[PDB]
């Protein structure tokens, strides 16, 4: 088989090693020429401009920043589209995904939205699986191929679906490691090692996620029950981390975020719920 | 046979009280709202009148309030009755507030170690429970033979702000990662999906999101930031597209614009090409 890969960031070197490796014909063109030359010592073909990636193959994947650079890459390739299959791997939001999706449908050819559950280094590994949403008999067509990079996750017809899924896990992910930072921060303000946090913080994130079912039957059922905890009580901890953020000459805005979700439930009278009553302020 | 005080019966105060009793410490009790002892009373806990008399039932004072204004709510009218006490309050707050309430409980003769519960009230006395301690080491290695039963004590060293230090800092990770579990959630039902759909995959990235613990440590340690495998401006776009997914599904913005801001920040300082461990040039 043949496969275009338009995009050669480390999500999209990986992707064409692997379909290289499982004896995929490979068409590689990037915005940075040079980045190819990796790929292209291990038999990436170079196309020399996107409308040439596209006619190399009828299945096309795109690892690019955002949906802006495919319209930016792909808005001059005209009827070089036409009957192509565009697999999007790419992070956007859901509605430009569903816009995108008509536009490429009016130059004849079919969006298969994804998003890659993995870093680079895992990809076409064991733990590496990929949303997907779009046609099915399309995705079906191409699943074979696409497989390689990662367990395909197929979630439905809706374009926007993988896109949301993924937006979904990355709002987890980036605020989660971004809590990391936070948390390390108000050590290394108060002259202790972050190192010594580590084993208490991966503790904390395996608590974390063991109240994913609560938090999913709670709020799907508007009911709050505050006999293990309260967000007044949660709330006067987000308070003290917020002052603890300032005394420590640290920046405020993640403590200040996760405050105003408490004050805004207090004010509106969950003082007494579970914090799951958060629910109230963010849905 | 050994001898302790409970101030604060909230469901850490009684999980505390029932796990103490069941390891035949004596256990006397005070909550500002007499009727939460019922049980744990009817678990062989003493109901105190007062605070004072709930002081002097023991050498061993254990606080599980809200913050340590409460502590000074419900100690200000002890005096004496707090003379030669050991206060080992398990209570939320800043370290300054806890440094302070230190010199505030000495004046008084009194002792303070200050500790934070990593575990929810179903889980103290149970294998996975632990307790950061801080304040006199001789102090605290006299009352953890009692201590250990709530969990296994970690005693962090003099300074009666690291124990409260840890817990803030801990606590940055829980409540933040947990209010990011209801921003995901959110999404997902404002466009209709559901919800329970995603709980797998939500465990799976919360995983994966602790497996960077040892590079962030490395890269911010060293301030060096290499973005071969992501960049800033590639996990920027995304905190972004977060905002825009949520600000189109009608979704509160607080959470994703403060993740978001620190992304605009890393990427205008310079740190575009960078790891998004940059960030740390934004937050410390
Ligand atoms: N890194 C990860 O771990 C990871 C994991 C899962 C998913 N993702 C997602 O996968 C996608 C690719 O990410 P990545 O980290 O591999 O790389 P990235 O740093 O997003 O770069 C991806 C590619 O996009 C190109 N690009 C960006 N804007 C462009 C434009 N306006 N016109 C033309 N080309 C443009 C870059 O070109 P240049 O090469 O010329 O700079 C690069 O080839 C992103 O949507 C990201 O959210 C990343
Ligand atoms: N829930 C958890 O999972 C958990 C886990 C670890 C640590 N913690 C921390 O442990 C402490 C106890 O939390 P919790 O969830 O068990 O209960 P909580 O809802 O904070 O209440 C604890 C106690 O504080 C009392 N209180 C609050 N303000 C007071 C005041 N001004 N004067 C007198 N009493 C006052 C309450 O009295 P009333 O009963 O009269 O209202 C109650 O006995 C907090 O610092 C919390 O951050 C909680
Ligand atoms: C969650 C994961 C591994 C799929 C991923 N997608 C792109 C955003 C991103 C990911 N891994 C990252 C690691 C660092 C910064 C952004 C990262
Ligand atoms: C992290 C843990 C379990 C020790 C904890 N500390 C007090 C804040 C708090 C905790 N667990 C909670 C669960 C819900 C709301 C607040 C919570």
């Amino acid at each position: 088989t043949s496969a275009t890969v338009i995009g050669l960031g480390p999500m999209g070197q990986a992707m064409v090693r692997v379909l290289l490796e499982h004896g995929t014909a490979v068409t590689v063109w990037n915005r940075t020429k040079s980045r190819a030359d990796d790929v292209v010592a291990r038999g990436a073909v170079l196309a020399g401009t996107p409308a040439e990636a596209l006619k190399a193959a009828g299945l096309v994947i795109l690892s690019l920043t955002d949906y802006q650079a495919m319209y930016d890459v792909l808005g001059d390739a005209g009827e070089a589209l036409a009957g192509r299959v565009v697999v999007n791997l790419s992070s956007d939001t859901p509605q430009r995904t569903r816009e995108a999706a008509a536009w490429l449908a009016k130059r004849g050819a079919t969006l298969v939205a994804g998003g890659i559950m993995v870093p680079a280094p895992l990809v076409g590994a064991e733990a590496s699986y990929v949303f997907y949403s779009g046609p099915r008999d399309v995705f079906a067509e191409h699943e074979p191929v696409l497989r390689h990079i990662g367990r395909p996750e197929y979630l439905g017809e809706d374009h926007g679906l993988a896109q949301l899924f993924y937006q979904a896990e990355l709002t987890v992910f980036l605020t989660s490691l971004s809590a990391y930072l936070q948390a390390f921060a108000l050590l290394a303000a108060e002259g202790a090692d972050p190192a010594r946090l580590v084993p208490f913080a991966r503790e904390v994130s395996g608590l974390a996620a063991s109240y994913l079912d609560e938090t999913v039957s709670q709020t799907r059922a508007r009911a709050y029950p505050g006999d293990l905890s309260t967000a007044t009580m949660a709330g006067a901890t987000a308070e003290h981390i917020l002052q603890a953020c300032r005394d420590a000459g640290v920046d405020l805005a993640l403590p200040e975020a996760v405050k105003s979700q408490y004050d805004r439930a207090i004010a509106a009278g969950h003082g007494g719920d579970n914090w799951t009553s958060l629910w109230e302020v963010v849905a």
